[PDB]
Parts: structure tokens; C-alpha cells; sequence
């Protein structure tokens, strides 16, 4: 029952890794221990320079072979225990007990909380790569859970850990369970408890603040690298890791009416959908303030009728307007002379049948406004047409968080425009 | 089929990779081809959907196994030919001709220029990790060289390529030869030319500007990641990638009197030495203008006597001054009352601790010159906090080259240094010792 | 499930196939843990792959290394370890795992697989007797279950068992390992799996082979001496000696307090020294008989003869009584009164300094000896003028010498007093024949 | 409960006072832990008290013992160990306790107390250089704080420090202990406490001392060779050598791949090998000057002369150039064209296998060598018809004196230029010592 201790989560400027390592060596002087890091920690860790204790440096180097940064190559045992900074081994044979639990149970990971101020708690977790989203909540079947929040020793087989795509990406507590929950693995939070370091790290408030800030930065870089734009929690809290008003949109220019996320087998990033909703809400309120007649058009009306929202692989919003009302709103008249950035940062342009409103100068998610005019009972443009009774009157229809205006009898309208059954038969990307 | 074509250097927004792939497949339908990218290239490359053409995405991903991001997974032949975008296969048999050249010569790498506007040139390259420097120059034994500049097809054994730490780090033209030259491997530039693509990529000024901006950013990040702080051409045309007046110094706060770079088995970053030279020259200029008697002290004097420069693993500069001259210098007078940022960004501080003065390069970069005031008492220079020495060593001072200018040193400075440090200190440098440092701490 | 560290110990630095060995295992598993152990850093360089799972363990002390750096168990983190000799190659995949599975399913603590060299391992029986400094090998009665192996094999066992031995990696490992496991009652199961031989085997030339065999023979002799094996025997009767001879010193050095050093080590007289004592006793008796000197077995030599016709197994010399008036008959004895004499066979004869007796030494260098005690009849009672402070040194009635009787001793027939039971009880006490004890029980019993 | 274990390692089986030593400590505290350590069972018998707190530790492999039996830490259950030499005696009660109090309150890893023998311990400075294979001793400038002790002292340190060393009990302990602790930068503090001497001191006769010293110097020589200490010096002098010489092979033997064995050891050239190289160079230069052969320092020899007046400390030969037209002046050189020549002082002169140069080896057995490269002017350029880059003749018109290896050699004029032509700009100022990591990568 040989288990390698692997230490990955610590701060070079303030850690208790020498105590952690010394505590395991007091129980077994030949205990295999691997401390992993991206660069050589400074100030020096000053680990014991004995063969069973090794520092694994994970970044590339001009003077090292490929194997030197592959952590599986430092681990020879069947099992591996991930130990966070702040833990120490006090009683003996605790790794042995965790191994027995793993072999007895049905969960590929077992875990023991560390008696810190934040000992690990069970969590439910779903990961939807298609929607770039990870959803956390309370774990119904605890102590069997999908993920942990807080400090714990996690033990699993080395062949399971190191066949993951990113086994030691930081923060481990986020990165590991995103990968294992996606594979359908469970973690059993055992009743065993590891003691805290007798001299804990981050004792001052300044040190904790510094560490929390570095940790938030690592978590944000991790989620961006792995395609998680949104972390949501049971109870409503949202964590965003995508585009915003001062960045570019996530996918950039489209070619052939197929954005890049479709070729990645994903749908629209949720931050982009959020920016579209708020631009739809903004434009609609501007149009209504100026007394401009508008209705939902094209795919936006289709999504409104289907689920009251933007079709989740769509990437813009379409509204129709009465051409004779264009003069009623200041931004449109401005848009005819040139680009107009208004007081809220939105960008209105004509560019030349329609108008386009972009979320911001940098973020080019947009709403298109298509002007129609009644020529003789049918609405028509000049660069397909439809009867004007569909606009007399217009009906309320929930869309993108607010109440939009839609053609009356819009299901009939939508089957006119797209064919029979379009609401019930979405054209899923493949 | 013994060679796998591997395409790493191209841009998603403007490339000729489809023509490249097609050109090799027209010569052999079964030719193994791997296009490597960090993420899925957009717009779609639309490569042929055949078993011998694979798109390798090297970034880690939540739904992929470890092997998916390891490039050797995608290659099953003895050799790899790195092919830059813009090249095209025209004459058949070029790859197998390059294999024959490799087997018969002594170079680990063989290369063929691509007939673009920037065809590959043979280069010398010396890589010193201790001094964080990559020194390029003209190749004395061309067409045997250490590195190439420009477009070439590069063939080598897959075993050799994928044993490197960063075999496909971009730019390949830079990271490959940094790694192979450090190992002492040669590349042989053959008398063979690959043709250029018939529709070349990046054919507009705007497209090339975009590509060059992105390539420069990738190179700067690569050199920092690998610890190359200085790149030179024939000892000149310096390109810096380290610290400067507006940043922190490279190694930050020193703990235990041993800076971080010694644990990394290296010497002082050359950007830090450059800043130390500039600060010493500036301080000496100020002290002489104000009429302040100074001399090189400690390891600065030792370095000056040894080779006229800072000892290349030291990280500061020490000068002695006459205490009664302190009042002559505005900055030193100001430093007694508090920290002073002068006209040119240098920070002058009075040590309340050890009773010396410290001049820092900038507010953010704490590379420093230390100033040690002494005062005579019965012919012996002494101070009140802590070795004292006879005053006659200062009567007179003598000129001594140091750090690119002429400094002042005690007369008989070899005797001076020997009394301070021991006999033979000038001839017997205390070279850094990683093994010992690993043992003592 | 099973993790096995490959550990290489048996190779020559001047000529070996370790690179091929290690590379063959890396071809089956790139992260395969491999430990090469050596006493000093091999030159020319081994040039192993400088990868974290391949390590060089140096078993030498060094000024800049902790104690752990030369203890090989700190390099092995796995449950199991496989000792692999140079000249072997990993060819079939998963052989180590099949070995782990056989060990777990069997009852032996060691399992082994031959290597397809010109000398593949073979099953042997082995008895070790430290008290008699002897190792006895024979044919395996219950093959493929053995006590020892002869020849090349991969040997797999638990790290905790290997590294709890006193000298786990002493060379030659093929000798050293099974001396330690057989003494503990452990068995090695010879499995029906075969590792392939190296494609470019080491020691390809006759000259390189010949230098390797002599270096190995020197290491084996050093190992056996270090561990106190003086004699190795094989079924068929063949003997290898590793102690005394006519041309060296005797094994133990000067004896204080009647108790030689080996008895405090809980061992008996080395077999090297006993053989020489028998050769010297046989020779001296022949000289005295040919010279017409009446002699009889004395002291511990007579007691050993009465018990089992041989030297007592913990004694270190031989004693004979002679008639003083016969001394002049023997050329060596006449010479010995004038000084030290080295005779026709290299035996050394001297008249001692202590107490009016003669001593015959096996050689000039080897001081195993026969002591000759001259007696003369006073009035029917044998006597001498100077006495040693032993309870065994007394007068005795001449009728015990009239006549002498034959009695086997040390491989030949010797002359003994008649009624030698009563003779022995008179000088040692009642029941001496039936109650063996060490030369002086107040110190060691 | 006691917190120090007395440990005895330095004694001779044939003549010791270890029974008196043990008894004296047990008299102060009958429970005092005592370990006597030896490589084999001491004979004649020590006959130590048969009590649980007195133990004999035999540090020898044995067929019937567990690995732990030969590991000294196995025998020590206390925080501290006191190494006590034979000839010492415990009289004043509570001396070990004062030593523990001294160690805890000071900043030295080791504390020591002299034993009042005829050779009481003295405080010494010691610098250990593994790269130069040298131990330099001297007077201790900051006594009572030392790097090392000479003479008889009880030494106390933590068990975890002592048994963490590679060779904690290697003999003689007085040498091996402080080589290990001084290398680590640990201090020993010589306390103002004295242990008494044994009432019946061991080794009381001249003959007994003679035997003890003979085996002790044998142990020291084997210890220093095993640990890679080739040279011991006192105050820079009184050299004591433990390497190669005129009668032996050179330390690193045959060089494969132009990389001598000492580089893989992460060390530089052994000092005995450098000493023989200086002697051979001085001799060869003396011969060539007497015979009228023009020569000059060449290659790395010139580089070492220009940099610090000596052989570069990780180089292992010496290179000189000569005028080919002058070779006939020297008898040894003339003989070398016919075959190998062992001259009157044992040096071996040979004309190269292939490569047209001459080689002078230190002796028939020791192959440290000086190479001579003959050049000849072909219109103002020096050239050898075999290939040491060709160079212009004016660098030798005239030659200049240059200190090298303890004597004055001839160098090309403007040797700074000369070296930069052959090695590249700034070569004198940019020495780069061996890089073992780079050696481990490239081979
Ligand atoms: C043992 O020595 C090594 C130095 O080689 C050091 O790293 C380690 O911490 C030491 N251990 C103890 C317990 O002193
Ligand atoms: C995860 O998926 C299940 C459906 O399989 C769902 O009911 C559950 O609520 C999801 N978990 C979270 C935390 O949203
Ligand atoms: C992945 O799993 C397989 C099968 O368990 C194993 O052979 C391989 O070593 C694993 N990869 C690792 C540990 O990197
Ligand atoms: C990989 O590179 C290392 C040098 O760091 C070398 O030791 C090893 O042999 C190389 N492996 C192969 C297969 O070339
Ligand atoms: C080993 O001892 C056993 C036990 O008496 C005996 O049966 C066997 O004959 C001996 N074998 C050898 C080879 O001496
Ligand atoms: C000796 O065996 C024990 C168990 O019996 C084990 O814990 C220990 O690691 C072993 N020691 C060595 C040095 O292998
Ligand atoms: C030891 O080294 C120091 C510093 O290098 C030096 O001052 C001292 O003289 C040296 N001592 C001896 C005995 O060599
Ligand atoms: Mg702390
Ligand atoms: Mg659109
Ligand atoms: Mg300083
Ligand atoms: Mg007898
Ligand atoms: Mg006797
Ligand atoms: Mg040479
Ligand atoms: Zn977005
Ligand atoms: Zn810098
Ligand atoms: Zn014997
Ligand atoms: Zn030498």
C-alpha cells in the first residue's frame, strides 16, 4: 500500500510546505513525496535532499528533456494523495485507511477534509462544454459528491490522475473536479480528518489578501483556457469569465454565416448571449422612448416563440421597424451621417438597407434593425415581403428577459417565413 | 513512408496550409501530414478527411486524454519534416533526398531553404543559460551551422524532436535552435530548395503587420519563459527581454543573502547588470561633479581589478566615500532627511540601520549602489557600524576601469584587496557552486 | 495494479549492456521506474536517459550527501522490485506483471525468471552454517522451488523483504542474495518465463570476458570472507576454500584466556584451520614414528579422539605426549633445541619459551601448531619439571603407557594410552567424555 | 530520563580503556545510555556490563542480521549523542548536562569539551573544497568558535544531525566528522569544560602508540581517498598528498570523449594531477631553453597564463608551440622521432601517433603530459601541415615573458590579441567553469 504525497497548491511567498513534508517523513522516513511547481519556488523551500523527496518543475526549459515536466514520471506508486498546503500528518496510517476506503468503495476518488478554517464540503457539479458552463449546487447524495469546496487530501490511482488532460492545473480544487465530474467519476468524502499545520501559512491579513488575489487570477486563467465562460450556483450567483463591454466578443469575425464556436462543436458563449440580451433590451427601450414601431424578426422572433430567448447557437438579434418612424429617434438620424457612439457606449451605424447597433466600440455583438414600409397592404423593403395585417396589432411576447413586441398570430407568421413546424423542430448544429 | 510533414508556423486568419498539404499529397497520396495548432484554426482549414492527415490540437482540454496534447502521439515515422507555411512540394523525392543527406552526414538536423522572399540563412548561435544570453552571428563553417534565419524545411528524427522540452513552441525558428544549439547539435543547410506557394500567404501590408505583431509577442513570451534576457548579433544590436527603469528587478527581494538566480544555477541577469552599470556610472558622475571623494570598495573593487567589470554573479555595487564630503551633494543632504527621487529617477536613501547611503536605479527597480562613508582617526579610515584600513591607501587615489568607465580605486589596490579578502583573491574567484548551495542552503 | 521498480546491480563499468537493458524496459513503459546501483560513478559514463524515472544510486559515502543518498530503499517507492542482470533485455510486454501475479498466488517470497543467455539460471538447494563457516549447495529436491539459483535470472520480490536484509546489494548478488534468503528459510520459485538476451551482449571478446571473470572471482572471494564463509561445497564433493593455507596467516590470531576470538562470535574453529591442524598432526605423527619416538594423544586431542575420532570442533591446537629420552632420535627435535628449524615439508619446529615443550607449526606464515610434551618416568609415574597452569597438566602413572592402544584421530590411526577413559577422567574429571564444554566456562560457556 | 547517549568509536581492540570509560559514566548515572561501536567484535573481550543501557553496535554486514543492526541510529533513543574518545573519564557529575545547556543556548550545531590527555583538543579553521579535492586547515581566527578540532575532545550534537551525515562514524572520527560538518558550514564551539583522563590510560608504551598510529594513519589515508580529498594543507603549506605521483597512474586514467572522469564527478582537476603538470611543464621548458628550442605558451596554457598565471584549474594538459626548424637541437626530441624515449629523469618523449606533435609524459606510468606543436613560417604565416589554427609570424617576433605555473615562460607578443584570434573576443575576461548539468544533457 504505497502512496506518493503530491503537493501542488501553495504560495512561494508564504507556505507551510516544509512542515507538511517533515510531518509525513516523521511517520515514514522513506515516504515518497513530490512537490510540483511551475518555476523554482523562492524563497527556497529547502526540502530534505533525500532521494524519496523530489521537486517537479512543470514548465519547459532549454536544458531539460520532455520527461522532466511530465509529473507521471516522478510517481512510481499505484496511488497518489494530493495534499494542500496547511495540512500535516499526525496520526500514522491515514493514507493506508484512505486506500482501504478507495478499494472498498465504488468512487474513483476518496477525500479526507483538512481541519483548516475551510474544510472540504461536498458539492454537486454539472459541466456543459457546449454551453461553456459549469453548474454547482448542494450534493444530494453526500457524502458521495461530484466536487469539493475547501481543503482536503484527495487520493486516487495514479493511472486515473495522470491520464487526465490537465491533472495539476491550478487551482487543483477547481480543475480536478471539472475533469473528473465530466468523466462521470465520483468522490467519496470520508470521515477521516487531517490536522492543520501547527504554524499555518498566510497568518496575516495582508498575506491572505495577496494569496486570494493570486488565486482568483489563476482560477480565471484556468477557466478561460478550458472553455468555461460561466460558473453558476444553485441560488443564483453567477461568475463570469468571458467578454464584456470593454473587450472584444469571444468569436470575432464570422465567415460564411458560421461562427467559430460551431466548428468547435459548441454553442454561443453565454457572455456573448448576455451582451446580446442587454443590447436588445437597450435598443428596444430607445426605440420605445422615441415612439418607433418595432417587432421581433427572423431568428429572434423564432426564439421568442420557442423558449422566450435567443436561440442558443445564434449570434445576433433582428428587429423590424417602420421606415416612416426612423426620424423619430436621434441615434438613427445620426447613424445616417456616420457612426454614432451614444452616452451609454452603444454604436449605431447604417452601412445599405438596415441599421446595426453594436454593444460597444470594442464588442461587436449587434442588433440589426430592418425598416419596412407599407406599399399597398404588404410590408416591403428595397434590397422577403409579408402582409401588413400581421402588424395590426402587435402582441406582447417575452424575449431575453423583457416583454417584446411581436406580430400577431406569430406562429402563423413564423411558418410563413421558415416553413411548417419550425418552432417544434430546431435546426441543431452538428 | 518514413517522414511526417509537420506544420506549426502559420496564422489562422491568413495562411496557405491547404495548398501546402495538397502539394505533398499530390506527390504521395499516403504522405503523413500533421498540422499542429494550440486551438482549432478558424476559418476552417478544410484539410482532406483521410487517415494520414491529422489536425493536432495541443492545448489541454476538459474532455481529452493526456495523449491528445502530446505531439509525438500524432507521428509514427522515424523522421519529422518541419515545414513553414508558404512552402510547397513541387519536385518529387525531396523528403527522401533529405533523409539520405541526414543519414550520411554528422548533423542531427538537415534543412532546405524555401524559395520565399526570406529564404533561410546559416547562423552561429551560442546559448549561455548562466548569463541568460543568446549570442548569434555569421556561421563560420557554413553550410554547417547552429541556427537558421528565414524559411526552411527542417528534418530530424522524431525521437530527437519530441525529446526536447518545447519541441513546437512558437516561433519554431527561434525555440528549435535555442534547444538544439544548447545540446551542441548542428544543422546542415542542404543545396536543395522547396518552392514557394503559388498563392503566398500574408500578401498584403496589413496582413503582414498583423502576423509580425503576433509573432513578436510570441517570441517575447517565449524568451522570458525560457530565461533568455539578452539576444545579441555579433556582440551588438542588443535586444532586451528583462527588467528596466519601469519594472521591478528580475530577482526581487533577496533572502538569506543569496538571490534567486543562484538557486536556478545561473548568474545575474544581464539586464540587472546593465542597470547596475548605469547606476554606478550615474552615481560616480554625481559624486565627482559635487566634489565627493570616492573609491571602489569590496567586490566592486575586486571585480575592477580582476576584469574591469562587476563580478557577473554579484547584484550590487559598493563605494567608499569621505564622511566630511557628504554635505557637498544635494542628493546625499536630501537623503539624510528622507527618501529622495532625483531629476533622473534615481532614489537616494539614508540607511537608518547600517549607517550607509543607498542609491536605487528607480522607484520600482531596486538595483542599488551602496555608499560607505569613512572618516580618518589617526591615519586610519574607520566607521561606527559594521574592516578599517590605513588612510595612505587613499593618498592618492588611482584610476581603474570599471563597468564601462574609469573609476577611482585605492592605490596599491592589489595589496588593499589582499588585506581585505586574503592573498590570491584576484586570481581565485569564488565561482558559484550549485552543488554546495544545495547542501548548505 | 502492480508497480515494479527495475533495479540493476550486476554489470561491469568497462563493458556492459545497461543502456540497451534500460531502453528495452522504457520501450514497454516510458515512465518505468529504473534504479541503477553502483559503488562509484561508472566511467566511461553510462549515459542513461536523464529522465526522472531513471536514477543512479551511488552506494559510497560522500562528504556532501545525506545518509539516505546511499541507502537504495529510498530510491524504490514501489511494492515490488526486480533485480535484472546486465545482458538481459525486455522483449515480451508485461513480464514483470506476470511475475507479480505468480508471487501473489504462490507461497515463495521470491520468484525468478531465467535469462536466455549462455548460462540461464538453475534451481539449487542451499544450507548455510555460520557456526562452521560453511555453505553447502546441492541439487534442488523440490524444483522449481529452490533455496538458490546458479546463473542469470530476473528475481522479483517485495521491496520490504529485499531491503530488510543486511546486505541487499552486495556483489556478486547471485551469491550474496540467496545466502541471506536461504538462511532465513525463504524459497525462490523458478518460473517458466524467460527474458531475452541483449542483442549486443556485453563482454563480446575473449579478453573482455576473461577480465570480467577475474574481477568477479575477486568480488566473490571478498564477499565470502566478509560474511564468514570459509568453505563452499557442492554435491559431487567439490570444495572451494576461502580461508587459511600453507602460504597465509592463520585465521584468528593470538589466543587470550584460553578462548579464541571466534567463540565470542558464536562460531567454532574455521574449517580452514581444522584441515591444517589435521595435516600437521598427520605429518608430525609420521615423523615421530619414523624416528622411533614414543608418542601418545594428549589433552584435548585425546578427548576428541575418544568422543568422535577427531579434533574438538572449537579447539585450535593439537597435543601429544612423548618420552623425553626419545627426543634425540628425531632430527627435527635435535635441531629445535639449537633454534627454529624449517624442515623438508616447510613445517617449523621450535623448543618453546614457556614451559619445556616443543611446538610444530604448519608453516612459517601459518602458526597452527602441534605441541609435544616430553615426560620421563620417575618411579612408574610420568612427570616433567615445568608445569602449565591448567587443570589438565598433571602427573599420571606410567602403566597408562604400557602398552599404548590404537585410536582413530583426524583421519589416521593414532597411539593413545590404554584405558583412555580413565586417563581422561583422571585429568579432566568424571564424565568428561560425555559432557563437552568450552575451554574455560567462567568466561564463555 | 537521560537525554544524551555516550558513543565510543575511537579505540583500539588490542589496547584500550573503554571498560574504565563506560564504568565512569555508569557511576554517575547507572541508567546512562552507552553505545560502543565497532566494525567487528572487539577482541580481547571488552566485558561491558550486561545491562539494557549498554550496547555494542557492530557496523558490519552479516548474513543473520536485519539491515537495522548495522545502522548506528538504531542504537540511540535520545535527542543528543556525545562522541567520547578512549582515554577519557567521567568524574565531575553533570558534565553532559552542561554541554546540552551550552548547545541549546548558543548558535553552533556542535559543542565540544577537551579531555585532559597529553593531546587536548585544539580549535582549528577548515575549508573543504570538493571541486579542488582539498582540505585546508589553519589556526581558528574566532576561537572558541571553530570549524574543526585537533586532539581529544568529547563532542556533543543532536542525534538527528549526526546520523543524517553520510559517514557519521567513519574513522578516524576526528578527521571525518569535521570534514562533513565544515563543508556544511556548521561550527563547533569549544567549551570551557574538561573531562578527566582515564586513571590507567590506554596505549601507555611507545610500542603500543606506534601500532596505534600506524593503523590510524592507514585508516586516515583510506578515508581521504574514499572521500575525494587528495591534498591536506596546514596554513597553506605542510602539504600532505593522497593522489597520484611519478610511480602511479594518473587519477583520471584514460580519457574517453575528451571529457575526463572528474568532470562527471562535478569536480575540477585533482591537485596532484595539476602539481605533476606544473612540474612537467617547468622541466620541459627548462630542457627546451637549455637546448635552444624556441617555444611559446599555446592554447589553454597561454589562456591560463594570461588570466591568472597558472594552468586553468579544470584543464588536464599543457600545450606549447615550437619552431619546427629547432627540433634537431634537443636530443630527447631527436630520439622521439625514432620512437619512445625515457630520459634521465623518467620523462617519456614521443612523436605523435598521428597529428605531428610531440608528447612529454610525466613518467612511464603517469600520463599527464605536455604537447609540443611545431610550426614553421610560410611567408609570415605560421603553419603546421597537420590540423590549432594558423596565425601570423609577427606574434613571435619577439616573444615576451609571462608567469605560468610557478615559473616564467615565453608567450607571443600582444598575447591578448593572439588569444582573441584563437578563442574569440573577451576570452581572458570570461572564464566559464565546467557545467555538469550541461554535461548531463549533451553527454
Ligand atoms: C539531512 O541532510 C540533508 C542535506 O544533504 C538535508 O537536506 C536534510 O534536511 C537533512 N535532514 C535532517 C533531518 O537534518
Ligand atoms: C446536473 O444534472 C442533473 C440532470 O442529469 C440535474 O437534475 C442537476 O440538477 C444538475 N446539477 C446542478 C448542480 O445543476
Ligand atoms: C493511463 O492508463 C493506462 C491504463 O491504466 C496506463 O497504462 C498508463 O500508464 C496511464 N497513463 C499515465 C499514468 O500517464
Ligand atoms: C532525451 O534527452 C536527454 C538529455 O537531457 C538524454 O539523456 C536522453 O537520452 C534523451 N532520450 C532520447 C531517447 O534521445
Ligand atoms: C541440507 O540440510 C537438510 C536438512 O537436514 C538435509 O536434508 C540436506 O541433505 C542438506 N543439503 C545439502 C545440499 O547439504
Ligand atoms: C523493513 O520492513 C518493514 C516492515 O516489516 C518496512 O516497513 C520497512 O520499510 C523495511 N525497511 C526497509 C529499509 O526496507
Ligand atoms: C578559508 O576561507 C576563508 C574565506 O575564503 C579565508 O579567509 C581563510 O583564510 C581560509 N582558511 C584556510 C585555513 O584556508
Ligand atoms: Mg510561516
Ligand atoms: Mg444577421
Ligand atoms: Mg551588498
Ligand atoms: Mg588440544
Ligand atoms: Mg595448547
Ligand atoms: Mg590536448
Ligand atoms: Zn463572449
Ligand atoms: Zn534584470
Ligand atoms: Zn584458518
Ligand atoms: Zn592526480
Amino acid at each position: 500500500p504505497r502512496v506518493t504525497v503530491l503537493v501542488r497548491e501553495f504560495e512561494a511567498f508564504d507556505n507551510a510546505v516544509p512542515e507538511l513534508v517533515d510531518s509525513f517523513l516523521q511517520q515514514d522516513p522513506a515516504q515518497p513525496v513530490v512537490v510540483a511547481a511551475d518555476t523554482l519556488p523562492y524563497p527556497p523551500l529547502a526540502l530534505p535532499r533525500i532521494p524519496n523527496v523530489r521537486l517537479a518543475l512543470l514548465q519547459p526549459a532549454l536544458d531539460r528533456p520532455a520527461a522532466a515536466s511530465r509529473p507521471e514520471t516522478y510517481v512510481a506508486t499505484e496511488f497518489v494523495a494530493l495534499v494542500p498546503d496547511g495540512a500535516r500528518a499526525e496520526a500514522p496510517g491515514l493514507l493506508e485507511r484512505m486506500v482501504e476506503a478507495l478499494r472498498a468503495g465504488s468512487a474513483r476518488l476518496v477525500a479526507a477534509p483538512v481541519a483548516t478554517a475551510n474544510p472540504a464540503r461536498c458539492l454537486a457539479l454539472n459541466v456543459s462544454l457546449r454551453e461553456w458552463t459549469a453548474r454547482y449546487g448542494a450534493a444530494p447524495a453526500a457524502p458521495r459528491c461530484d466536487a469539493l469546496d475547501g481543503d482536503a487530501v484527495v487520493l486516487l490511482r495514479a493511472r486515473d490522475l495522470f491520464n487526465l488532460s490537465a491533472p495539476l492545473a491550478r487551482p487543483v480544487g477547481t480543475s480536478l473536479f471539472l475533469q473528473t465530474a465530466l468523466r462521470g467519476w465520483a468522490v467519496q468524502l470520508l470521515d477521516l480528518t487531517f490536522a492543520a499545520a501547527r504554524q499555518p501559512p498566510l497568518a496575516t491579513a495582508h498575506a491572505r489578501w495577496k494569496a486570494e488575489r493570486e488565486g482568483r487570477a489563476r482560477r480565471a486563467a484556468l477557466l478561460r483556457a478550458l472553455g468555461i465562460r460561466l460558473v453558476s450556483w444553485e441560488g443564483g450567483r453567477l461568475e463570469w469569465f468571458g467578454c464584456n463591454k470593454e473587450t472584444t466578443r469571444c468569436f470575432g469575425t464570422v465567415v460564411g454565416d458560421t461562427p467559430a464556436y460551431l466548428y468547435e462543436e459548441r454553442w454561443t458563449p453565454p457572455c456573448c448571449l448576455r451582451a446580446l440580451r442587454e443590447t436588445a433590451r437597450y435598443v428596444v427601450g430607445v426605440l420605445e422612448a422615441a415612439g418607433v414601431r418595432y417587432w421581433l424578426e427572423g431568428g429572434s422572433l423564432l426564439g421568442a416563440a420557442r423558449h422566450g430567448d435567443i436561440i442558443p447557437w445564434d449570434y445576433d438579434v433582428d428587429l423590424g421597424i417602420y421606415l416612416e418612424d426612423v426620424g423619430n429617434c436621434e441615434q438613427l438620424r445620426g447613424a445616417e451621417a456616420g457612426s454614432v457612439v451614444d452616452e451609454r457606449g452603444f454604436v449605431w451605424e447604417k452601412a445599405g438597407d438596415f441599421f446595426r447597433v453594436q454593444y460597444s466600440e470594442s464588442n461587436h455583438l449587434h442588433v440589426d434593425l430592418w425598416p419596412f414600409y407599407p406599399r399597398n397592404g404588404v410590408m416591403t423593403k428595397d434590397t422577403v415581403e409579408f402582409p401588413e395585417h400581421f402588424l395590426q396589432p402587435l402582441v406582447p411576447l417575452p424575449f431575453a428577459g423583457f416583454v417584446a413586441q411581436a406580430p400577431n398570430n406569430y406562429r402563423r407568421f413564423l411558418e410563413l417565413k421558415f416553413g411548417p413546424g419550425v418552432i417544434e423542430n430546431p435546426q441543431y448544429p452538428n
